[PDB]
């Protein structure tokens, strides 16, 4: 079946330029992963406020991921997961933005920080969920236990969490062949 996924992407004031293109380049390789499937992508970038980096119709109609993340710029502001997620939900699932009514809804956070926000994600139920924490701010159990309020549950299932931003193109070799779920 259809799969409308979007990424909602850390723009943080934390991460160094590096690191924020390692967030951008497995974007892409998840999006040429899976192209030429039934799956149609989205980007958000999220900080203190919200950017639709592509949506839907875009992606349908350049197909090239290279394309799509070209003009990216980073925020470099706070980490507002809460609204950001909320956004997604009410802003970016919209069949007037190319989302299609019988899709199955995804969303992947990628992230290097706890909220600096807070809030309630009823909105953002019945989309499923999965979260990937980055880094030394992920390094307690109980900083990662933060997350689970976002993720669709069971946690064990829907939060991984990377100990350095080269563990996205690591874990993207070791586990490509899981992607086209
Ligand atoms: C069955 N497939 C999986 O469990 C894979 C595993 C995976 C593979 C590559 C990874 C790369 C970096 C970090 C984590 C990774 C995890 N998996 C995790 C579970 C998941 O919910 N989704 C999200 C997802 C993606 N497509 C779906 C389609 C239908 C219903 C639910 C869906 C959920 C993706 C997330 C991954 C691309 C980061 C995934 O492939
Ligand atoms: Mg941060």
């Amino acid at each position: 079946g259809n799969v409308d996924l979007v990424f909602l992407f850390d723009g943080s004031m934390s991460l160094q330029p590096d690191e924020f293109q390692k967030i951008l380049d497995f974007m892409k390789d998840v999006m040429k992963k899976l192209s030429n499937t039934s799956y149609q992508f989205a980007a958000v970038q999220f900080s203190t406020s919200y950017k639709t980096e592509f949506d839907f119709s875009d992606y349908v109609k350049w197909k090239d991921p290279d394309a799509l993340l070209k003009h990216v710029k980073h925020m470099l502001l706070l980490t507002n997961t809460f609204g950001a997620i909320n956004y997604v939900a009410t802003e970016v699932f919209r069949e007037e933005l190319g989302a299609r009514p019988d899709a199955t809804k995804v969303l992947i956070i990628i992230t290097d920080g706890e909220a600096t926000d807070s809030g309630n994600i009823d909105a953002a139920k019945d989309i499923i969920r999965y979260i990937i924490g980055i880094g030394k701010h992920f390094q307690t159990k109980e900083s990662q236990e933060t997350l689970h309020k976002f993720a669709s549950k069971p946690a064990s299932e829907f939060v991984k969490i990377l100990d350095t931003f080269e563990k996205l193109k690591d874990l993207f070799t070791e586990l490509q062949k899981k992607i086209y779920v």
